[PDB]
């Protein structure tokens, strides 16, 4: 366990990450399962950094919705040993026109653990 | 629709290249930052996210800093201004690399943007 | 120093009102917003902060508006700019109301403004 | 139990938040107590809704420090019955100059529960 992001993740909203193989350069692809809505599965990207205690960023590109979502976190091991993802996201409406931009962006924080 | 190839400016002067564009919404490019937290020598970075290809675009994308250990994602919408001009609106966050969990609660600044066509 | 007292507007035309400044940094006053996300009729909303009393003060306010269940914080940071006008640079959150705790995640959007004095 | 906002709160970090008779208009005051840092007893002010499961928000002026930390948030009441505060926060920190106010403004959240 050193936070190699690979392989499935929960948040506690019940959405499900899934993280391919870490390439060298440290980028990343997956998929995103989500529970919540403002049944989907949808593409990711993104990087991790190959350091201990890794920082990380993903897009995920929402199926069947003008939405955009982005999260950046760092992984860190738990008290109990586990590795456990700190995260951060901005979470992008379309908006009809320039002047309602300022209502396009949501923000938040979840935790993801292992499944 | 908008066309998020090629090369932005923020009004700090950094300077964003959107390299390609796939028909799943999928790009890559680079991102040049004139600002930094870190001392050490800022270098070309790159980037890969997806767009809408939609009218008025959203898109996201994540800049793995090629000189330090931080991340930084940004998400916005492509609008035409007043005089027709093409403009980003985004926000971000920037995510630093902490010494233990403890300090996780430090580690993660926002701001936001506007990107324009360079003149 | 700065001096956060008397009327600032934002780019959306959004007017800030500063009442008074007190000893402690404590701060009150109004705000009138050109925008919302409610239908409701728009009203003067009253705010409380506070300042430091320092050159280029930080500060940050909550404003109670008056005609939704949202509330808004915004903090920032006063500088004088080229020209050597005040702007203030403030990002926000702005809270709405949800109807159960699952919805929480949905609650919170973000943004940045800068103030300056009406010309 | 239906979120008046009035007495002691902890958050994770072990913060200790103190909110006051709220008054008729939903305005509060109190003190907030850290022991994290980038002892501080410091002063807040701020405003709840008078609604069932309030937002509200609140601003903290740090004692000895030039820094300033806003929340907002929403009270609820968990499965278990109790109310628990759900906040997201800006932590603004004082910039020597204008064109480094890019880095000034930090972003988290935290869940608040009584003491
Ligand atoms: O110093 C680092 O650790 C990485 C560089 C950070 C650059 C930030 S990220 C957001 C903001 N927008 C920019 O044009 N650059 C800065
Ligand atoms: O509609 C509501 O529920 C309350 C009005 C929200 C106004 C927002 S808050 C942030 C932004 N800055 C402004 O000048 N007004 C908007």
């Amino acid at each position: 366990q050193k936070c190699n992001l690979q392989g499935q993740w929960r948040n506690k909203l019940g959405s499900n990450l899934i993280i391919e193989s870490v390439s060298q350069n440290g980028e990343f692809t997956g998929t995103y399962f989500t529970s919540v809505s403002l049944i989907r599965i949808s593409p990711l990207t993104g990087y991790q950094k190959l350091t201990e205690k890794p920082t990380f960023g993903f897009t995920v590109h929402w199926a069947f919705s003008d939405s955009i979502t982005v999260w950046t976190g760092q992984c860190f091991l738990n008290e109990k040993g586990e590795e456990i993802l700190h995260t951060m996201w901005l979470l992008r409406s379309s908006q009809e026109k320039e002047q309602d931009n300022w209502t396009g962006t949501r923000v938040g924080a979840n935790t993801f653990t292992r499944l």
